């Protein structure tokens, strides 16, 4: 199996540089989050999806610093193209528990709606059609691309719909502050990745894989590690209200 | 990329013929199965989740007749191991949404539950652990086959649950028939999933590619089709009984 593919360049060597630091950085945050949240379980209010979502993050983390560049981290592939397995089995795990927390912002509604549905169904296509588009080449690379783009559009606009609820439903004041920034937070953060999608080395080679790498643990501590932690905050902001006049 | 693995033997002739008819009688009901559920919609009620499994199996069926041993069909690997992408990326298509047709399986609760987000949450997880077994290769394919196992142990339980809920939700008599037979079916066939995977080139290989091929059609169609159809009879119950009773 040579491919002369699969060689190729990894980065600039500061490019590596800065996805290693960038991952212990992300591992130790992952780390102390984690640690936060058990305490909270233990004394306050914590719900599951950012314990999930950061247990996760910090796995995928230790995996892309030790075997990035390995099986069940990168296929090779007959095409020549190195596709990051790792990451879109991560974006698998986490986003569909990213968007269960985006549906019932605040944890009480027990319930959820078909929205709900919706917003899981188009993430999981998305998802499933950008791994498709990685690992696609050529033509088809750009019909699946654009297939995720459609997914992720109705995704978009549930978030969206979802985000614009959980605002009318938190309490006026702090809540809903952190209602916005928990928006922002997660378009910037989902929109800049189909963006190094095309950048990286899966569609536009501009990026390098280290470059690519750095961007997406950039991206992945904000949607996944500072979002859970603004949900976090939000949720014990209503535990708060409801304790004081709910 | 020569990589004499990917060449080895897709099947002995008369399995590719077997595969072959299958996916020609598997278009055939999904068709048939689009166009009785297109005119539900026109005429009666019909409910998203069925269509939406049915297309996909059309599509998938499709694809698998004619570039199924294609890439975004069949990843080659540098480790020599033909990953059946298509497979796996429609199971995270259907079987989110066949999970969701479980939870409601009357299509009266407008409302979901947090065992539908735990049902979900581990389907996803176990198709994204077998897909990593599926291009792990080694011990690393073991130990993601059996992480795959504790999700799917995970969501088999969670489907139980379900399937004795929606038991005792639905009207005594046919409805409950029919809550059983979906729940054998389901059973029957999401348990010879992970078998057809330790026999299939993806684990032990004693199946080759299109004997796998052959089996998980016929799980296909009895998982997708037959327990869509099924689940739609039960829909078309309940909304007579609620006409007549209701
Ligand atoms: C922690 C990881 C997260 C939140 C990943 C989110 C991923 C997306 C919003 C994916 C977007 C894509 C498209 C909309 C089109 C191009 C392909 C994708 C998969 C990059
Ligand atoms: C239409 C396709 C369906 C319903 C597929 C269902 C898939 C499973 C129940 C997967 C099971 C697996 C495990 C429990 C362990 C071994 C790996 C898998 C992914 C085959």
């Amino acid at each position: 199996c040579y491919c002369a593919g699969w060689i190729e360049s990894r980065g600039t060597n500061g490019a590596q540089t800065a996805s290693n630091v960038l991952q212990w950085l992300a591992a130790g945050f992952s780390i102390l989050l984690l640690m936060f949240y058990a305490y909270q379980t233990w004394k306050s209010t914590c719900g599951w999806e950012e314990i999930y979502v950061c247990a996760i993050e910090m796995v995928k983390v230790i995996l892309e610093f030790f075997f990035e560049f390995k099986n069940p981290s990168m296929l090779y592939l007959a095409t020549g193209h190195r596709v990051q397995w790792l990451r879109y089995a991560e974006w698998l795990l986490t986003c569909p528990v990213i968007l269960i927390h985006l549906s019932n912002l605040t944890g009480l509604s027990n319930d959820y709606s078909r929205r709900t549905m919706g917003l899981l169904v188009s993430d999981i296509g998305t998802i499933v059609w950008g791994a498709t588009s990685a690992m696609a080449t050529g033509y088809v690379k750009v019909i699946f691309f654009c297939l995720g783009l459609c997914y992720g559009a109705n995704t978009f606009f549930h978030a969206a719909k979802a985000y614009i609820e959980g605002y009318h439903t938190v309490p006026k004041g702090r809540c809903r502050q952190v209602v916005t920034g928990m928006a922002w937070l997660f378009f910037v953060s989902w929109g800049m990745f189909p963006i190094l999608f095309i950048l990286g080395p899966e569609g536009f080679g501009v990026l390098s894989v280290y470059g690519s790498t750095v961007g997406h643990t950039i991206i992945d501590l904000m949607s996944k590690n500072c979002w859970g932690l603004l949900g976090h905050y939000l949720r014990v902001l209503i535990h708060e209200h409801i304790l004081i006049h709910g």
